[PDB]
């Protein structure tokens, strides 16, 4: 396949639903390359578990953990890593309040070249066990011969864009990885990088990050079609931030406006938001504990009940994953009959202003609180006008593997969004338990 978009392995589904899936042990296997050094960008780490996922012969190679933890949380992570002399740490600066380092990425340096993995899972056992998670695997990038002068750049500008993302950290350990990337040929890359970094961006820099980055790419590299107003927008996520008192504050005013963009020319577009209901979580493989990774709080939700009329259940019969709660985040633009898509994005970014950015200073400044990273699949990057939706995710090449069912199904009148910090004691989960936070 040209897309190299994978799901993680799920324990408990039939083998046909894991045949083309990837576990972290598969990614780090010697079959993918002879490891020299790696960087693990993430939010949550179980270091003992993480080292065990590397092949035994590679467990003493240098590992850099890129994280956002501060104060006692930072101390706890350093304590986890101190037993392993080969592990270094890089604290990403979070100078804007309420920001987090959400980016999930592996940089894998081999004797044979370099690989980049952009994915959605925390580095803990539970995130790779029974969740729906997404992975994009780069090609093996060869080294540019010493003395040869070439860009190693792709038509999607991925090399420059990845270096720009890393430069924003202003960190010495990542300057080393920038120099590694400079030395490799990334020209085969067919995806666009969409990142968020913390800051306040005006002028030219506004288009570098967050939903303005997405808008710029859709303006420049997608085409509008007739009846574009009938092509819905779908967003699918594992948490929701505070979006404001009504849809005009952010969701349908600047966020949807960026997501609607197609082509260079100057709204009733349907918006489908996919987020697990309480019943989805209760009947899941993990049961109610799956809701520990769906951190929508009652404090946030009670100020925006307007939002929940947009919500659709999690359903993923196409990939056998209806009971594997989603920690993947995806956004896409299907046709009115959901048979084609104009683009597809897999990312760490949830439905929040912190992740995507919010306009400030009379619309002239985009403020982002967090680090996020995803990759955008555009038909033009594959010589196509649109992608045909693959009917069965794992079945039998230019059709895009959408991991959940279309059309999405609206919540029923008795359904409620999963809210993690209130109790559920009416009906027990698949393990026999209630939920009492
Ligand atoms: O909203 C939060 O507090 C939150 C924190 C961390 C993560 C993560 O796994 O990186 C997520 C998520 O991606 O669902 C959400």
């Amino acid at each position: 396949n040209p897309f190299q978009f994978y799901l993680t392995r799920v324990s408990g589904v039939k083998p046909k639903y894991n045949s083309g899936a990837l576990h972290i042990k598969d990614i780090l296997s010697p079959l993918f390359g002879t490891l020299v050094s790696s960087a693990q960008f993430n939010y949550c780490f179980d270091v003992d578990w993480l080292v065990k996922q590397y092949p035994p012969e590679f467990r003493k190679k240098p590992i850099l953990l890129v994280h956002g933890d501060k104060r006692e949380a930072k101390a706890h992570l350093h304590a986890q890593a101190k037993p392993y002399e080969n592990i270094s740490l890089c604290q990403a600066k979070l100078d804007i309040a309420f920001g987090t380092h959400h980016t999930k990425m592996m940089l894998l340096l081999y004797e044979e070249g370099l690989r980049v993995v952009i994915h959605t899972s925390n580095l803990i056992h539970a995130d790779w066990h029974q969740k729906t998670q997404g992975i994009w695997l780069s090609p093996l990038y060869p080294r540019i011969a010493d003395g040869t002068h070439k860009s190693g750049e792709s038509p999607t500008h991925f090399k420059a864009d990845l270096i720009s993302y890393l430069m924003a950290y202003n960190a010495p350990s990542l300057k080393e990885w920038i120099d590694v990337i400079h030395k490799h040929d990334l020209s085969e890359t067919n995806v666009y990088l969409i990142g968020s970094t913390p800051g306040r961006f005006q002028g030219s820099q506004k288009d570098n990050w967050g939903h303005f980055r997405l808008k710029k790419l859709l303006k420049d590299h997608a085409s509008s079609m007739p009846n574009a107003e009938s092509w819905p927008v779908v967003g699918q996520f594992s948490s929701v931030g505070s979006l404001g008192a009504d849809e005009s504050k952010w969701l349908c005013s600047e966020f949807k406006e960026s997501m609607l963009t197609l082509g260079k020319e100057s709204s009733s577009v349907p918006l489908y938001l996919i987020y697990p209901s309480v019943e989805n979580v209760r009947t899941s493989l993990e049961g109610y504990p799956a809701g520990g990774s769906l951190p929508y709080s009652i404090q946030t939700a009670e100020k925006q009940n307007w939002l929940h009329s947009y919500f659709h259940k999690w359903s993923a019969e196409t990939s056998g994953r209806s009971n594997a709660m989603p920690h993947i985040k995806t956004y896409m633009r299907p046709s009115p009959d959901f048979s084609k898509i104009a683009w597809f994005l897999v990312t760490s970014a949830n439905l929040s202003k912190a992740a995507w950015g919010a306009l400030e200073k009379n619309g002239t400044q985009l403020m982002i609180r967090s680090y996020e990273l995803g990759v955008l699949f555009l038909p033009s990057a594959f010589g196509l006008d649109s992608f045909k939706v693959k009917q069965k995710f794992f079945a039998g090449m230019a059709t895009f593997p959408v991991p959940y069912d279309l059309p999405p199904e609206l919540y029923g009148s008795k359904d409620r969004p999963w809210i993690w910090n209130i109790p559920y004691v009416k009906a027990p989960d698949t393990h026999g338990n209630m939920w009492v936070p």
